[PDB]
């Protein structure tokens, strides 16, 4: 690989969320280094048939509370922008996907940050009751009971 710099979306040494591809969890990090595929040595740098696509481009990170984990190499689909806006509970909707908090070994316990499906909503007096699909590495969870409810965030997509 060679390093990129016409199309990576983020810089190194800028924070991003990146994506554990095995739990599907999501966890700060910072970007290290940015490359995209070699090409051949009989191939040109702006292919015809290859056109650089930002999709292609791999972003080396090293994640912010596990030093330990070394750098890891990330497909652009499993780096984003970090979260950073609130969907407030009242503003909370079935169909919603959303990046909440759930532990799925033991679901009253603080877990990690997954992308999920709101998908049942309920309220009393004395309780609010958020349900969710929550998508895991290779599976997802179904109607999951969310415990942390006022930590409901937004995805960040650029232009949206």
């Amino acid at each position: 690989m060679w390093d990129e710099t016409e199309l990576g979306l983020y810089k190194v040494n800028e924070y991003v969320d990146a994506r554990d591809t095995n739990m599907g969890a999501w966890f700060e990090a910072q970007v290290v280094r940015v490359t995209r595929k070699a090409p051949s040595r009989d191939e040109p740098c702006s292919s015809t048939s290859r056109p650089a696509l930002e999709e292609d481009v791999i972003y080396h990170v090293k994640y912010d509370d596990y030093p330990e984990n070394g750098v890891v190499q990330m497909n652009s689909r499993d780096v984003r922008a970090r979260a950073r806006t609130i969907i407030k509970w009242q503003d909370l909707e079935v169909g919603q996907v959303v990046m909440l908090n759930y532990n799925p070994d033991n679901p009253k316990e603080r877990g990690f940050w997954y992308d999920a499906e709101i998908s049942r909503k309920r309220e009393t007096r004395t309780a609010r009751e958020l349900y969710a699909n929550v998508v895991l590495g290779d599976d997802s969870l179904n109607d999951c009971r969310i415990i942390f409810v006022d930590e409901v965030f937004k995805i960040e997509r650029p232009g949206e």
